[PDB]
């Protein structure tokens, strides 16, 4: 909407206070004009029609329980925009500052979040498996990264390409979580998963097997559930990414870590210059090796480490 840029204040899902960019025209709307062509947050009102209504508030204060998922979706979309712009020189998900749209309060007891082809969508959870999912910065960045993937490599959402698609979202979700630097880790969704259980998460990149996911190509799932295991087999690539960054010895294969920034540069280049809609794991290995070669040179430690990591997870 047309209006003047303002700064509201509120509390997120975890009870933390933050400032948010809003727009004033009669009401204060969750419309952040400071980033690209805007970040817009909508109320789905417990229903499934999308996007719902642009979030309107009378006083620019967002401290109601109902406000919390909107505050975090809006704010963490901003952080994710900043990561892509500042770290990768990418302007929004399409590279041309497309408006970023999110809807919260989707459906009832909805234990998931997704990119629907046009926007991000967040359930509130059922209060047992999840609390409102926008409370996780890794979750928000995971969802926006699906949009980046769709506009770039275009990895088809099934089987190996789909598992790469998922891993790309977990990798950048995690790198955004480190960028914001609040309780960062290599776990996925820990901030909004199972409020009654401490110390767990939906997935782990450092040890995917902790939550039943494969950490070696020999353990890949090839059934039909979960689109051919896109959230399962992602563990193989998540493990490789973790090893590239942090190092370690996995099934006897030692990897020299090169750090998060270089992991991010290598995978961003692979995503945007080499991967295609049908890439499999072997082709991802080749893309990451080529990307590291471009950035650091054929004889570099970075290239050697990428090879070590894929060797470690059984991907040739
Ligand atoms: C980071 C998580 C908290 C949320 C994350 N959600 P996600 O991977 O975006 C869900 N994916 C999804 O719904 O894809 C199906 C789809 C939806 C809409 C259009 C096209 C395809 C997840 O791992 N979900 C688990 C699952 O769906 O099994
Ligand atoms: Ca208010
Ligand atoms: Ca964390
Ligand atoms: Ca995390
Ligand atoms: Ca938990
Ligand atoms: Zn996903």
């Amino acid at each position: 909407i047309t209006g003047t840029s303002t700064v509201g204040v509120g509390r997120g899902v975890l009870g933390d206070q933050k400032n948010i960019n809003t727009t004033y025209s009669t009401y204060y709307y969750l419309q952040d004009n400071t980033r690209g062509n805007g970040i817009f947050t909508y109320d789905a009102k417990y229903r499934t029609t999308l996007p719902g209504s642009l979030w309107a508030d009378a006083d620019n204060q967002f401290f109601a329980s109902y406000d919390a998922p909107a505050v975090d979706a809006h704010y963490y979309a901003g952080v994710t925009y900043d990561y892509y712009k500042n770290v990768h020189n990418r302007l929004s998900y399409d590279g041309n500052n497309a408006a970023i749209r999110s809807s919260v309060h989707y459906s009832q007891g909805y234990n998931n979040a997704f990119w629907n082809g046009s926007q991000m969508v967040y359930g509130d959870g059922d209060g047992q498996t999840f609390i409102p999912l926008s409370g996780g910065i890794d979750v928000v960045a995971h969802e926006l990264t699906h949009a980046v993937t769709d506009y770039t490599a275009g990895l088809i959402y099934q089987n190996e390409s789909g598992a790469i698609n998922e891993a790309i979202s977990d990798i950048f979700g995690t790198l955004v979580e480190f960028y914001a630097n609040k309780n960062p880790d290599w776990e996925i969704g820990e901030d909004v998963y199972t409020p009654g259980i401490s110390g767990d998460s939906l997935r782990s990149m450092s040890d995917p097997a902790k939550y039943g996911d494969p950490d070696h190509y020999s353990k890949r799932y090839t059934g039909t559930q979960d689109n051919g295991g896109v959230h399962i087999n992602s563990g193989i690539i998540n493990k490789a990414a973790y090893l590239i960054s942090q190092g370690g010895t996995h099934y006897g294969v030692s990897v020299v870590g090169i750090g998060r920034d270089k992991l991010g540069k290598i995978f961003y280049r692979a995503l945007t210059q080499y991967l295609t809609p049908t890439s499999n794991f072997s082709q991802l290995r080749a893309a990451a090796v080529q990307s590291a070669t471009d950035l650091y040179g054929s004889t570099s430690q970075e290239v050697a480490s990428v090879k070590q990591a894929f060797d470690a997870v059984g991907v040739k």
